[PDB]
């Protein structure tokens, strides 16, 4: 008893209780009020005519990119070129290069301009099969500019057939105006930005860049405390350049996830395992930054810590708008299997966004966010990159290709 039905689909359920991809024999998938209402093997059936026959095509949950900075203005391309040519970073920086140039360009960009700049980026993720994307602020570094980014994020979720989770990342770096008083900036975030963002219902979570050239463990704790007071979930950019113990702090605050982790240690891994925190791998940033210190994948696996994989789309360290390329890199650079990568962009990605109960698996009762592909096996999703392969892209039970 459901409005729409997809006949003859070969489901890669990605169910948490099923091995590998949770692939099953051909089934019939029916949706009711935006949710998967029923999953019945075809042998138990023998339509109406509005029922769509997929003729055995593979179906999977919609992909999820749980860590992006896709909203931004300006371009760091010229700066990159100069570096490749051999110009010292000091010269580039003294002339205002680096993350600050993105901040100035983004502050200067109007809300309408950021929206128009982000549209084409989100459309590329959409055609790859991404149905839920997380977008962070962090390039505003002022109360008005940080919320401006969050508003653009909400706008994208309303204008396009894709779910958007917003994350306040005001603690991405210390703005120029607070250069000599970092703690003053932290107070602003805690006493003004988080409260204003929460009051407007603009933030689903709060993030922090905890590092030596970022925010200290103490300053990071101040932020999580404020988030806590407004009932906002927390997460953080941890152990990317060094270990300050940030992952353990985040775990103690019930973080949804910790991201990067190149320098994560055993103690931290133990904390993550115990608090059920998701470890988010960002292979693209690792690639582009030409890093050599690999995240402790083997240890994370041994401890059973779920690992999500994300594109980390951002103008500074990962200018690649592709979730699937990230999956390919997680396998090639971090040694993940195609099945770990797939769970990394479904089941585990959902959990990293606090949506473990609603998305990421083809189970009765969960939201109807699924994809019908023209390729034969799910392993191919992490393998062949750059080709449009969607036959059907369903979000909340409704077709979105046309
Ligand atoms: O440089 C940028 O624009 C963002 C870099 C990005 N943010 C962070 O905390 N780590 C990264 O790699
Ligand atoms: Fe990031």
């Amino acid at each position: 008893n459901c409005e729409r039905v997809w006949l003859n689909v070969t489901p890669a359920t990605l169910r948490s209780d099923l091995a590998d991809y949770g692939l099953l024999e051909p089934h019939a998938l029916g949706v009711h009020e935006g949710r998967i209402h029923a999953l019945v093997p075809m042998q138990d059936l023998k339509y109406p005519a509005h029922w769509q026959d997929m003729k055995g095509k593979l179906v999977t949950p919609g992909l999820i990119d749980c860590h992006t900075h896709l909203i931004f203005a300006g371009s760091r391309a010229e700066e990159f070129e100069l570096r490749q040519k051999g110009v010292p970073y000091a010269e580039i920086a003294r002339k205002g290069g680096g993350i600050i140039s993105t901040v100035r360009a983004t502050r200067a960009a109007s809300e309408d301009q950021l929206f128009e700049l982000a549209l084409p980026r989100v459309k590329s993720l959409i055609r790859e099969g991404v149905t839920t994307v997380e977008i962070k602020s962090g390039y505003g570094l002022t109360l008005e500019d940080e919320l401006k980014m969050l508003r653009v994020a909400r706008r994208l979720g309303e204008a396009l057939p894709i779910r958007v989770k917003t994350t306040l990342l005001a603690a991405h770096a210390v703005p120029p105006e607070y250069r000599d008083d970092p703690d003053s900036w932290v107070e602003t975030i805690c006493q003004e930005i988080i409260p204003a963002a929460a009051e407007a219902g603009l933030a689903d979570a709060v993030d922090v860049f905890c590092e030596h050239i970022g925010f200290s463990l103490a300053q990071t704790e101040q932020v999580y405390l404020a988030a806590d007071q407004y009932g906002l979930a927390v997460k953080g950019h941890m152990d990317q350049l060094s270990n300050l113990g940030g992952s353990t702090l985040a775990a103690n605050f019930g973080a949804l996830s910790v991201d990067h982790l190149e320098y994560l240690d055993p103690e931290g891994i133990q904390a993550l395992a115990h608090r059920g925190v998701v470890a988010t791998l960002l292979p693209t940033a690792f690639y582009f930054l030409k890093e050599t210190k690999l995240p402790p994948v083997v240890a994370l696996r041994k401890a059973g810590v779920p690992m999500a994989v994300s594109s980390d789309i951002n103008p500074g360290t990962a200018p690649i708008v592709s979730l699937r390329m990230a999956m390919n890199m997680a396998c090639t650079l971090f040694g993940l299997t195609p099945v770990e990568a797939m769970a990394g962009v479904t089941r585990h990605a959902a959990r990293a966004l606090g949506e473990q109960e609603q998305l990421g698996q083809l189970r009765v009762g969960m939201l109807a966010d699924f994809l019908v592909w023209n390729c034969g096996h799910p392993a191919e999703l992490s393998y062949l990159i750059g080709v449009d392969q969607l036959v059907s892209r369903v979000v909340n039970g409704e077709e979105t290709l046309h």
